């Protein structure tokens, strides 16, 4: 699985579901999960964030490990996102700003 870390939050470009093969994004109000069952690993998606928020499972920052299973529970609840859509209106001033998790929306 690829997995989406703190960077997206209160970001959501959406640039990531452009070019999924399998549609494997879930959406939520201020950020997006990766599926892990439903992800072939391709990879695609990890260049596109201009948030440089996707990770492959394996390589996700050690401060940043909770968004692994984080993504695996949002995936289950959330509804799939299959088209790019707007970034959020302030998501400027909110990439590179740490621990966004704190901002995250169910
Ligand atoms: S690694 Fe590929 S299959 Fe997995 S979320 Fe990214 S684009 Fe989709
Ligand atoms: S900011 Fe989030 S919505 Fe996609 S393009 Fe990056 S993981």
């Amino acid at each position: 699985a690829f997995v989406v870390t703190d960077n997206c939050i209160k970001c959501k470009y959406t640039d990531c579901v452009e070019v999924c093969p399998v549609d494997c994004f879930y959406e939520g109000p201020n950020f997006l999960v990766i599926h892990p069952d439903e992800c072939i690993d391709c990879a695609l998606c990890e260049p596109e964030c201009p948030a440089q928020a996707i990770f492959s499972e394996d390589e996700v920052p050690e401060d940043m490990q909770e968004f692994i299973q984080l993504n695996a529970e949002l995936a289950e609840v959330w509804p799939n996102i299959t088209e790019k859509k707007d970034p959020l209106p302030d998501a400027e001033d909110w990439d590179g700003v740490k621990g966004k998790l704190q901002h995250l929306e169910r």
